[PDB]
DNA sequence: GGAATTCGATCGAATTCC
DNA sequence: GGAATTCGATCGAATTCC
């Protein structure tokens, strides 16, 4: 359908802290750094899969950010795989961080639109999706 | 009725193919 | 390498089965 079909990054981005990822369970999620919105901004995505894997990749390529996580968490994101959640964080075998759009899609939502991008928990994920 | 399999929105990772 | 395709997953409302 929508997230399949190419596109292109958009979006400012937002100020962040050296604990990111620290409020991912809350609300909805942590925004996407502007440090990393600016690198991606005007880039063309085949999907938004294409998009993730970037995404991530960048985020080891950020000196400030990749300091956060751990060496085995790098090792993934170098490579376009999602970090690693804190257990008490995981939905299943759902364990990697998730990358929400605020405005869903199937309500026209910006698939590439960093400021409708946010990264959550699979548990927090979930709530989402009824309401809680 | 009420338990069981499906469906369809939302996800990330592995495999296939050129 | 990179793109497309395919496989796994959790959940609630929905449909199918006795």
């Amino acid at each position: 359908s929508k997230r399949n079909k190419p596109g292109k990054a958009t979006g400012k981005g937002k100020p962040v802290n050296n604990k990111w990822l620290n409020n991912a369970g809350k609300d909805l999620g942590s925004p996407v750094p502007d440090r990393i919105a600016n690198k991606l901004r005007d880039k063309e995505f085949k999907s938004f899969q294409d998009f993730r894997k970037k995404f991530w990749e960048e985020v080891s390529k950020d000196p400030e950010l990749s300091k956060q996580f751990s060496r085995n968490n790098n090792d993934r994101m170098k490579v376009g795989k999602a970090p690693k959640t804190r257990t008490q964080d995981v939905s299943g075998k759902r364990t990697s961080f998730e990358l929400h759009h605020e405005k869903p899609i199937s309500q026209n939502g910006g698939v590439y639109d960093m400021d409708n991008i946010s990264v959550v928990t699979p548990k927090r994920h979930i709530d989402i999706h009824r309401g809680k």
